[PDB]
């Protein structure tokens, strides 16, 4: 459970991600895809991408990735309030786009990066754990789903 001070820090650096919310998207994606390749063969959508260059030049990345950080934010301003939220997008996750929670451990570190990138200022250390936090909060309850349904693993 994420203390209120806690949740402060997570979003008061996820505003400064609604500015621009499609760069950040394209970040996270590209990094993800680079570091664990793996992620990248889910997508039919995108694994026609062979360079950072052919990524960064895909307009359907660039949606896909506001997209993702749509859902998240309406996740993260729910402060752990996010059943509601989470309950479809575990189920696709699960059972249609077939994605291992590891791999929501791996996006979670890409975006922490990326967040440290952008925003040095407002991601400090502080930051850095509660964001971790709450990601992992996301990853918990997304984990339940899944063993529910049966892909826990
Ligand atoms: C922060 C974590 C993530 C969030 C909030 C998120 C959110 C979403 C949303 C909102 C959609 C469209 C609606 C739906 O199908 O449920 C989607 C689609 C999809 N997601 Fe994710 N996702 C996350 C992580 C991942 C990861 C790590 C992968 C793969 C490694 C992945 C693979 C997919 C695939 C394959 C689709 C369908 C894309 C298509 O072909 O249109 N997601 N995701």
């Amino acid at each position: 459970v994420l203390s209120e001070g806690e949740w402060q820090l997570v979003l008061h650096v996820w505003a400064k991600v609604e500015a621009d919310v499609a760069g950040h998207g394209q970040d996270i994606l590209i990094r993800l895809f680079k570091s664990h390749p793996e992620t990248l063969e889910k997508f039919d959508r995108f694994k026609h991408l062979k360079t950072e260059a052919e990524m960064k030049a895909s307009e359907d990345l660039k949606k896909h990735g506001v997209t993702v950080l749509t859902a998240l934010g309406a996740i993260l301003k729910k402060k752990g309030h996010h059943e509601a939220e989470l309950k479809p997008l575990a189920q696709s996750h699960a059972t249609k786009h077939k994605i291992p929670i590891k791999y929501l451990e791996f996006i979670s570190e890409a975006i922490i990066h990326v967040l440290h990138s952008r925003h040095p200022g407002d991601f400090g250390a502080d930051a850095q754990g509660a964001m971790n936090k709450a990601l992992e909060l996301f990853r918990k309850d997304i984990a339940a789903k899944y063993k529910e349904l049966g892909y826990q693993g």
